[PDB]
């Protein structure tokens, strides 16, 4: 994959019985781990809920993989990969996502499907009281030939509280495991941020930085990473 | 709704990155709570996973509502209703469903969308080692003007074990709450059974009985139901 | 075990950093599945939380086992048994219990240890706005030589809503599994009720009825129980 | 609190009906965030399960708090603090902890109570197949005037696999709110390691390093921490 | 009045049937128009609504009166004054205030009574979605021998929108009319800001600056102020 | 509630900076909708304003509810209810009320708080030129689980003129919404009259009749009430 | 005026910048207070908002004037009259109307001008979610030689909720007040209903019944109307 | 838009049943915010009421927009814009306006429609006892993709009084959302003055200055505008 790529996104979903569609165009630097997307709600907008719950569904090939840790995603090209995830919110809401990622030339194409349910009508998401995500730390490890990820995230609320959730992901390379260098357990920091909202809450400029690493602040007494 | 109805079902989903579609034809006695469907996997079959996980997604308007408990579903007609649910398996798999139910004459039409993820490849579902569901007891109660349901189910496994899961559902009538007689807290027994599999594992004859009731084995010292 | 037995209970626990102890004396009809206990909060009372969360922790040897289903608990005497459980509330609270049951003469003696955490201070439990439990249906199945149980329960709230939780239990007979007739998958209905509260909310008269059974509302078309 | 302190620990617990007690003596540098403890299983040892599940229960006053982030724990002395936690394992096990932390002289004294249940008998924990924890990243945020923490951890298994769990903690200062400066949302890295096992599997030399910080790998484009 | 003063405040109110009391200690520079208050919700806190609605009720003797405009408030000492006001929110809520202001030595003492009603439960105030007030411009004019004020204010919401309201005030000097120089029509800019929230949302550090003036951005073609 | 009840009232308020208190003893026939109160101004009398503005603040449990329309107020006992209201006068005055209603045996107890402001000094109220209220028609409808009311009223002046006002009320039952039969849109006619004034304008014998009904003069062509 | 008349109406207006024109043909029985009009949107239809807001603008000479109450409108012929009104909706919308009424032979001719503004785009009116008006009660009283009217009305919504508004009207006879018998304070019930919609939502069959009266449900102790 | 423009205005209205028309020729400097118009009452003049109520209806494209605040009005050219407003007077009068603004070359063309009602006959407006407007401060904020404005104004009265009113405006650009940069919350000062009246009270020379800005007199302690 190139050091500079374009991004094209297509999303379709139903949350609490509300159908919607989104499309986005963006750019990013795969090896630097930085990127940005201009996401437009093409159908069903303005959404009856905070766009925040859609943010993390909109790019793991773009991450600075450090410490010699094998990059499961960049290794997957040209074949590409898909990933699936369920996000469990502390107030009972569930959001499941199926995504396909393809690399056509220097353009990353994302096709996303989402199904969300049980979001409380008077909760922060449905009441649009949330104000973006705190950065997070994803735990990555292999299992049964695929790469798994788990993360705890926190939505900022106007009152100062946070609404937390748990992401459980399975990343699936289109390359056979035999053709891949599987990575050891490691982490990936992510910082998604919406820097601008326009067109009556239907257009969002979203930026994100990601870095894969080992625990660097606490030294091992046993020579482990 | 009449005493005898026809059932037409359309389903589309992706589980562990495997896309599939199903269509069914059936019948049922709404007030007797008995029904049967002939479900055909029209695309993506035979499925690489046990059809058992799709079974509970294929009819709550057909239930013998006893003890004078108001029937939230039959009351929603002719407008109909929709429901959303996430099923959490004990081995980490999640399956989210979005469904729409409408009544055309004396025919119930179901449109279903499913997204499933994280099913362990060596688990009983992906290995097709499950052998049907044990009967179950659903807990139903109102909240925020809609009807909620929660159930623990158990899939019989060939090794003698049971694989358990937790269903969390929100049923949404298309009629305004004020035009409905909301039910008190109650239960609903369900007994889905596959009696025949044919056409190279793509046609499933599925029967089911459902009965809404109160606890009927434990007396109350306070006269409560 | 006899047709009528006495009950002596000792409980110690800490919930949200509040330490407390309870003692109770009661009676029951093991085969009839009916019982009553006069539970006194001996230390740390009045509790800063609803007594309702302790109710389900205060007697499975007392249950009417029907349909020829082997009784794992009564079979365990005179040796007795222990059980361990964690209850997960929908608003983030957890309550773990460890219990020992023995039969001394004609008296069932219960020794209970409880640790609870993360109960929301503005929640119905910590605000004492709950009004007893709704009857429930426990799912029972064997696994690895022991008997397991899972149940969803709902706490009635003052505002009319229900607070739901999930119980995950493991019952351990003190007799070697070898000397026991392990039961098939089955259910158990429970109806715990507090009929009187006195001594400034430190004494509770609690009654309960339990019945072990199979699904008796939905006939099986495959000849299964 | 002194920059050099000793540690004294007392633990009692029951896991899968196995009762045990532990005691430890150690030392640490509160502001450097480094520490070591010699933990002896004084009763019920050698344990019938991996000591790994006990490891994370044995010291948050010892953490290097960087970036001027208010230190909830060090601000709590001399009054001290307590914390409560439930750890949920992916294979159904639950472990709940209640802890009290006091400073006697220049020695941190820990009193721990543990209740564990539903650990699978043939699982890696009960089979003693785990090989310590991977380092972890805890999410810390305020709620209801106290400090909350949530973490995802992973046990290393022989197969090269990992067994994951989720920690949900509430830290409770015994100091007046008026005398405490609460921290903003932040993280704390922890790396607990058993560097030596002796005395026939009953003595564990455990080291740990902890660092509280903001996300430093991913720059904010909104000027946030 | 001194160039520097202390502030002491006592408030009692009921909003949407929720009773509360507040007390505050602060300081200000009467002639510079700047001040600060540390407001504690002594009873009924944390409030079930945004503290923002209470902010503007908490100091008109502290304002920089420019352009030779007579200062109705400072002229009122030592007698002091009272003021009454009703704030009408665009979504149907009303909040009425009665206030007494006295000068005790170097301390301005405020006694406030508040009654609020009809705030929508899912509105920004009851949902705590607001994030402070935008600065505002008060219109001041004499009528029936007293000073009247009217102002349009706007609360900032998490979503980027604003919730507006209308303040209608009557200021009543306790000084004999014959001893007061009544001011001509003029404006007063106000900028209340909460710079810190602590003690579980019950302690607010609030600052404010106020300036009385004529319209200086648009010249008069008739020589009027 | 009984067919014949006693009434005890306690009132405290401040209008245009004039503090006052009232107390009353009365009787009524709840189902007949008739009642009387002997209201005494216990502090601040004679009032510097017409007692007419206090009249409508002095009993909604007493109303003849016709046509099978559910009675929100009588249904609220024994718990009782509260109500809040703001009355907006055409000449700029505002009067806000908070009231609590309890039933003790057959005695209705009212506790009222009032804050009024901006009444013009030369208007009919402050000049005590009003001569009672014309009967009025209240509009009642539910919203967000509570009962709302709105009414336009008119004070009579000797010259044949009227001074109008707008009442905006929220009635809040102390019973759970689930335990109440909510009424459809309807009206309530009210006719308050002061039949005797004594003790130098500090004791008022006030009578009132109230009837809840649908529109009975204009038949519906669509079969609506 | 005769007991059976024809009705002809011409209307032009702009609401939220949408221009439209309407024309109607109908009939009414002046003394019976009943009438019906076939209202056609001749320009700008189908309207981008609910026709419901236009309904009350389409006949006060048609009202059953009971109880000997002087009929300001009937007395105005042959000269006729005009009326002006502003309707204030609770969600911030305003609609102002200017109307002229003349009698040509036995045909009442109405010429209407309307300007509406600030209707929320997502409100029930602009979204066409309203379902007609509930009947209402107008307060009528004289002032400065003319007749005034004020009414609160409520639009019905599907949820069972209502959108309320306030009408403030001034009726102006073309006859000199000297030649008219002015009425005392009284009421007028109105019940507008759309019984048929056709021609792609541009033709509305609307009927209405009106009755002028005094309060007839609450007898007066003092002897007032 | 040019730095120097001409103005052409056409107005038609009906206030308290009095029909009138006006036309004007003017000029202004859009970026400097200064302008003048020579307004002639072409029909229905001299008006039976104060021309002051028409003054604010006669130019928002002419305003000095400072501090980098996006200019909604100038951005709207060449397409143009419209605006709608209702002005509510404290003595019960309402005046609604609909306006269209076009830029033909360097000439701004205004087409204005007005409907006013309920002005008291003995009030200052109808008696022509007003002496021009005091300058004012408009609050501007976006909502639903359009620009809203609200302002309180004060008309100079006879005996040294002021008659106040509230303006509620919606400004509608003819450009699409994608082609506009929406402004943050801000203010606009306005100072309309009649400097000459001639031709028997039918020709008015009116000047005005407007400035859009943030609050500059009161510093923010949080770095907000």
């Amino acid at each position: 994959i190139s050091d500079n790529v374009r991004i094209k996104l297509y999303m379709e979903g139903t949350v609490n019985n509300h159908h919607f569609m989104c499309e986005a165009e963006g750019e990013g630097k795969p090896y630097e781990g930085t990127q940005m997307e201009n996401i437009k709600v093409t159908k069903g907008g303005p959404l009856p809920f905070s766009f925040d719950i859609l943010t993390p569904n909109c790019s793991v090939a773009i991450t600075k993989y450090t410490s010699g840790i094998p990059d499961y995603f960049k290794q997957s090209f040209p074949e590409g990969f898909t990933w699936e995830r369920t996000t469990i919110y502390e107030d009972g809401a569930y959001l499941t996502t199926q995504q396909e990622t393809k690399l056509d030339g220097n353009c990353l194409v994302y096709n996303i499907k989402i199904l969300g349910c049980n979001f409380p009508p008077n909760g922060p998401v449905m009441q649009k009281k949330t104000q973006g995500w705190e950065p997070c730390c994803e735990m990555r490890y292999t299992r049964d030939g695929v790469l798994c990820g788990q993360t705890l995230m926190a939505l900022k609320c106007a009152d100062g509280n946070h609404l937390t959730c748990h992401l459980r992901t399975t990343y699936r390379s289109k390359k056979a495991a035999k053709a891949l260098q599987m990575p050891p357990f490691h982490f990936s920091d992510h910082r998604p941020e919406i820097v601008k909202v326009s067109e009556n809450g239907t257009l969002f400029e979203q930026h994100e930085s990601s870095v894969a690493r080992y625990c660097q602040t606490c030294p091992s007494k046993l020579g482990h990473n």
